[PDB]
């Protein structure tokens, strides 16, 4: 018997794709789907050395629980993992990583792709370009 | 504007897969996502208790096949690396048996590459798995 998780995450540190896969590992599960968003180094013709990330903290975590619920009324997930970095997040790095978990592949990928459009439509967290002066 | 090659990175092995190592792979200053997914040896089949799954390719055909996929990803949409790194041997329990990344400028190329990558090995490469029981 393992309870299952929903690990929620704002944090100014640099995300680690690794430490985030452990957190929804499961013996009960044989798929993991991740997905991992980076600072691209352009924007409409301009060079981007970073972006910034602002977000209401508690409105936020409070929508990324909400999709969390959703998920796991329309698929049969196990672990869920949201992690999103704020500050200046460089060209290259990370700024948000989520992980879900599942006994079958399609339950992860579907619920995955869900997590990602969903936390950019409904969740308040603000990006500012970072160009060179 | 630099030009960086694209990659394709196929990888048939008996080591322990990683799923750190793999998205370095597929890591672009062109792109903004990197989709992955992880197969994993599932604790149980039909009711019985699995210790490990032993997998087994018949190669070089199940390389072409993955080439294939490869190749069909990038007719359709706009990835920049690909990545594909199957296990095989004995894989135990909550060990990854497969590892897939994709990556690109926007989420919906590598996200639909992914689903497709994954539901398509399990299609059509030549790998076979035995369960393996306690």
């Amino acid at each position: 018997e393992e309870k299952s998780k929903d690990v929620i995450n704002f944090t100014a540190e640099k995300l680690s794709v690794d430490e985030v896969s452990q957190l929804v590992i499961s013996p009960l599960c044989g798929a993991i789907s991740l997905f991992v968003g980076t600072t691209r180094n352009n924007f409409e013709g301009k060079k981007v050395i970073s972006l910034e990330y602002e977000a209401y903290l508690p409105m936020a975590e409070n929508e990324v629980r909400k999709i969390c619920s959703d998920i796991r009324q329309k698929w049969p997930v196990k672990h869920i993992a949201v992690f999103h970095r704020l500050g200046l997040v460089p060209v290259s790095e990370a700024s948000i990583i989520i992980a879900v978990s599942s006994a079958h592949r399609a339950a992860s990928l579907e619920a995955v792709s869900y997590a990602i459009d969903t936390l950019k439509a409904k969740v308040p967290i603000w990006k500012k370009e970072i160009y060179e002066e």
